DNA sequence: GTAGACTCGGAC
DNA sequence: GTCCGAGTCTA
């Protein structure tokens, strides 16, 4: 899940929890507890805590609760659901947050690697991982200007750029491709090598693919869907991603799929300069 | 500052 | 064996 897909998860989720008090956390697997490190202190200073609220910041959630905010990343697969205390467990679920309503927040994470950080409301922002985070795409902090500024300072290619939650927050592998291919951009070119109307047409897609996808819920391509369980439909806009070996949307020649900032990279040869 | 290797497990 | 909507730790 990337900015778009966290987006509808934190939009669906609020509701089904905002005001309800943690009675409970429950953990079964520790290592997706980062801070504190010690996952029994994780567990104690959530109780009798409250859910005042639910922001994102890139492609991370952000719990409001009543002196803590907690952080979470779910990374490749991680997943929020609601339902009753009464009902069995689904496989794969690591963290429950059992509430004095009998209801429970449940997170599952087949591959294991998301996580949660715990800190003092006015922490979270200057603590990792938040700290280092670039700006939100879909606000003025993001403009070609800025962009422009971190293009130059190296010689790795548009696409690590962009992959970087330093440089602007929330891009992940799906709308790096889909947005080199709008504006026309090799993924390996070397982000130095970037012209004037090149990084204001990155910038003009960016902005433009990741507004496109919010509003249409994500995109669904494997394991995605919202904590209501219902899949995006953004993936039938894709134009590159995924496509290999199928014909390009636009002209019509065959999608390429190679390794690029060690990542499947997929774009046209032929439009794409 | 930057190329790599985990952190893990189920679907082809 | 290969593939994977991520991002911190290495060397
Ligand atoms: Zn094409």
């Amino acid at each position: 899940p990337q900015l778009p897909e966290v987006e509808t998860i934190r939009r669906t989720l609020l509701p089904l929890i905002v005001g309800k008090t943690i009675e409970d956390v429950r953990i079964f697997w520790p290592n997706i507890i980062r801070h504190p490190r010690d996952s029994e202190a994780f567990a104690a200073r959530m109780i009798g805590q409250t859910v005042r609220g639910l922001e994102r910041r890139g492609k991370f959630l952000k719990f409001l609760l009543d002196r803590d905010a907690l952080i979470s990343h779910l990374r490749m697969e991680g997943r929020y659901a609601v339902a009753s205390a009464l009902e069995p467990l689904e496989p794969h679920t690591h963290v429950v947050f059992c509430f004095t309503d009998g209801s429970e927040l449940r997170y599952r994470d087949v591959r294991k690697f998301g996580t949660m950080h715990v800190y003092a409301k006015e922490e979270a922002d200057r603590r990792p991982p938040l700290a280092e985070l670039g700006p939100e795409p879909l606000s003025p902090a993001f403009s070609p200007a800025v962009l422009a500024e971190r293009a130059v300072k190296t010689k790795r290619s548009v696409k690590a750029l962009l992959l970087d939650c330093t440089v602007v927050a929330g891009f992940g592998n799906i709308y790096v491709d889909e947005s080199l291919f709008r504006a026309g951009i090799l993924p390996g070119r070397p982000a130095a090598s970037l012209s004037s109307k090149e990084i204001e047409r990155l910038h003009e897609e960016m902005v433009a693919t990741i507004g496109e996808a919010v509003m249409k819920g994500g995109s669904t391509v494997r394991t995605y869907v919202n904590t209501q369980g219902e899949a995006g439909t953004f993936q039938h806009h894709l134009y590159v991603y995924g496509r290999q070996g199928n014909p390009c949307k636009r002209c019509g020649t065959p999608i390429e799929k190679t390794v690029v900032a060690g990542r499947g990279t997929h774009y046209c040869p032929r439009c794409q300069r």
